[PDB]
């Protein structure tokens, strides 16, 4: 290639005021850049014309990018979704607030819990009719019309901003919607967009593929196109055709835009399956890693200030290459989401073992620079309790669980279960976290006592998540405890999707609660937002500070460690019991031997 001709191009239409810093970032990071692309596309024909001309684009973006954000890429340090301060919520718009302009009115919420990063879930216009909760994305480049308008997402941006808050939002990279323009432009015969798609005209191709794919078939025949379409997920998600350069462009350019309109961070979804290959099971492939480096350089060149996020949900031991392998390792997915210890949490809670999460924490991957964990307790989805495979087999210091039994006791399948959840290899579960942990049965029941107990077996979970090093993401309504919304059940189409068990509307009236002390809401709410203060006090707690877990021989213990100055003690039993701390070598200080009265969490400054 021809290094200053690309370059030419990339700075053309920079604004002469703006093109020293932007170029000095091209400069650094364009030959990772190249290598990654070249190693996709370098043997096409037409790369080096599509990167010269793509490159003209990338650069018209740079310079669109607004005066604010500009400042922000050139201000904030790498790392800073790591610091102690930052905590997270995840929730969709139209539950949260109805609207992006509702969003930004019930910013002053966000700010008085803490909330320093908002994943709101896809906000982006959707398929018609079902679109699996907006996950089939029929335009990357604009907002749901129900939900407000491209102006609107800008306001709500600028807003958060202010109040010190990132935006994180879904880029769902891997498929399309079957009514995206694209794939409209498909149906109507245009073959430059159809192959923007996998499409075969014969089950030929698609079966040798079948031969070593898995079930998630995997094609869906469709008349207009008269072809059969890889769709990985639902039938009306197209995947993209990763192998097509123009595809990559303008994936990239998406991106792009949405960072332009102020989102800090993407969840990058279903990136495991971006590269297909014949013969293989077409998942975590080596060029599904490549492209995650080029974008990641691209936003490194044009929006430095903005994080990519893994969305895999897989066992711990897989996440690693997100962070990027051997030479690339800091230079792909800034955070990933650590669903083995969610999984976990839970698991423990059900077995009263905290032996499991001594486990999961004693083997989690140690974190490269400036990458760091999304640690959560519940989400949008149902808990998949197969991450955990692994781990319920046992080893030499946790003797094997049964995730089958974990499922069935959440599922409140078995006799004595305090769980509210629905079963939605082992089946997973939906339902809330307060459901979950008892609250809801409890409350059923009238039963004070086993509330209270249920309230600290609800803040055991999250102060784990609490004390890890990234960010720690609340599910909508968790600081509130609420509990699951039988409404779907009762519903025209809804009542075939399980999972609106856990999406309910939010309650703003039990919001206004927490204002109330003696109140079940404003318990949970009061204790969360006391672990939250004392986190972000805790310089201990930053991502670039060690994570480890001591080993205890009473398995209904579990420490765990942050640096060399900072212990939480958890018991996941119901009974009080004590830890000697010539076990953990201590003698520190408490936060806001030791005694653990049942489901019982204690922070310790041990120097
Ligand atoms: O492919 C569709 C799926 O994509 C992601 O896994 C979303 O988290 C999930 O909610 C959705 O159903």
């Amino acid at each position: 290639i021809d290094p200053p001709a690309l370059r030419a191009a990339f700075a053309g239409p920079l604004d002469p005021q703006h093109a020293e810093v932007l170029l000095s970032r091209y400069d650094q990071h364009a030959s990772r850049l190249l290598d990654a692309l070249h190693a996709l596309y370098g043997q096409r024909a037409d790369y080096a014309s599509w990167l010269a001309q793509w490159l003209g684009e990338v650069g018209d973006i740079a310079r669109q990018r607004p005066q604010a954000l500009q400042t922000l890429d050139s201000t904030r340090h790498a790392g800073w979704f790591g610091q102690p301060h930052m905590l997270g919520y995840s929730a969709y718009a139209d539950r949260f607030a109805g609207t992006l302009q509702g969003v930004a009115e019930r910013v002053p919420y966000l700010q008085e819990l803490g909330v320093r990063y908002l994943h709101l879930l896809p906000f982006l216009r959707a398929r018609a009719g079902d679109n699996d909760g907006g996950f089939a994305v029929s335009d990357y480049g604009q907002v749901e019309p129900s939900l407000g308008s491209n102006d609107d997402l800008v306001a709500l941006t600028s807003r958060l901003r202010e109040a010190g808050i990132s935006l994180c939002a879904d880029f769902v990279l891997n498929h399309t919607a079957d009514d995206h323009a694209w794939a409209q432009a498909a149906r109507a015969g245009d073959a430059r967009y159809l192959d923007y798609y996998h499409h075969f005209a014969d089950r030929t191709v698609p079966d040798r593929y079948e031969a070593t794919l898995g079930q998630v078939g995997n094609f869906t025949w469709v008349d207009d196109t008269a072809q059969w379409m890889w769709t990985t997920f639902y039938p009306y998600q197209w995947d993209l055709n990763w192998s097509n350069p123009a595809v990559f462009g303008d994936m990239a350019l998406a991106m792009l835009r949405l960072a332009n309109l102020g989102v800090e961070a993407f969840r990058l979804d279903s990136t495991a399956y971006l590269w297909k290959r014949i013969g293989t099971d077409c998942m975590n492939q080596s060029e599904a890693h490549t492209l995650l480096v080029a974008l990641r350089a691209v936003t490194d060149i044009v929006a430095p200030a903005v994080v990519m996020k893994a969305e895999a949900i897989v066992p711990m031991t897989q996440l690693p290459p997100y962070f990027g392998s051997g030479v690339d390792e800091g230079h792909e997915c800034h955070l990933a989401y650590h669903s083995t210890l969610m999984a976990a949490g839970w698991s423990a809670l059900a077995l009263q073992r905290g032996d499991i999460l001594h486990n999961v924490i004693a083997h989690s991957p140690p974190l490269p620079r400036h990458c760091a964990w999304l640690s959560y307790v519940r989400c949008h989805d149902d808990i998949g309790w197969n991450v955990l495979q692994h781990e319920a087999c046992g080893n030499a210091a946790q003797p094997p669980f049964s995730l089958r039994d974990v499922a069935r006791f959440y599922a409140n399948a078995v006799p004595g279960s305090y769980a509210r959840g629905e079963s939605f290899g082992v089946h997973g579960t939906n339902g809330m976290a307060a459901a979950l942990a008892g609250i809801q049965a409890a409350q059923e029941a009238g039963d004070a006592a086993a509330l209270a107990v249920a309230v600290d077996r609800l803040v055991l979970l999250y102060a784990i998540a609490l004390a890890m090093p990234g960010v720690p993401l609340i599910y909508m309504g968790d600081e509130l405890a609420m509990v699951n919304d039988p409404g779907y059940r009762d519903d025209p189409h809804r009542q075939h999707e399980g999972r609106w068990l856990h999406r309910p509307a939010m309650d703003w009236q039990l919001a206004a609660q927490r204002h109330d002390a003696k109140s079940l809401s404003g318990t949970v709410y009061r204790r969360l937002r006391g672990l939250i203060r004392q986190r972000a006090a805790l310089g201990a707690l930053a991502a670039d500070q060690a994570l480890a877990s001591i080993a205890l021989n009473d398995p209904r213990v579990f420490a765990l460690t942050r640096g060399d100055s900072f212990i939480a003690l958890h018991n996941f039993s119901d009974q009080l019991l004590d830890v000697e701390l010539a076990a953990i070598g201590v003698d520190g200080w408490t936060l806001l031997s030791i005694v653990l009265p049942p489901y019982g969490v204690r922070w310790l400054q041990r120097g």
